[PDB]
């Protein structure tokens, strides 16, 4: 299944967001970041990705579809408003194994709260 997020300036969550900000998706599954406002890109958060995955970063204003295989949270951000916040999580799967690794990963105030937001959103 392929699913969208739209990389935005602003959005219902405040200044620079993805939307969703959270996603959950089985094996498998496409996610394209699409850049509906200029500036922005997709990059995978250290410490935030489950064992099996790959890091990735893609190019600012790329329209860029990623697979995610391994199961787990992924935690993604926006490289250069990651401080603003600009942060999502995709989740793979159900009772994701990887999920206190991940609230451990150190990040500024604005992404983690986010960040915590979206794991509670997907049940954690
Ligand atoms: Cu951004």
């Amino acid at each position: 299944a392929d699913f969208e997020v739209h990389m935005l300036n602003k959005g219902k969550d405040g200044a620079v967001v993805f939307e969703p900000a959270s996603l959950k998706v089985a094996p498998g599954d496409t996610v394209t970041f699409i850049p509906t406002d200029k500036g922005h890109n997709v990059e995978t958060i250290k410490g935030m990705i489950p064992d099996g995955a790959e890091a990735f970063k893609s190019k600012i204003n790329e329209n860029y579809k990623v697979t995610f295989t391994a199961p787990g949270v992924y935690g993604v951000k926006c490289t250069p408003h990651y401080g603003m916040g600009m942060v999502g999580v995709v989740q793979v799967g159900d009772a994701p194994a990887n999920l206190e690794a991940v609230k451990g990963a150190k990040n500024p105030k604005k992404a983690q709260e986010r960040l915590d937001a979206a794991l509670a959103a997907l049940g954690n």
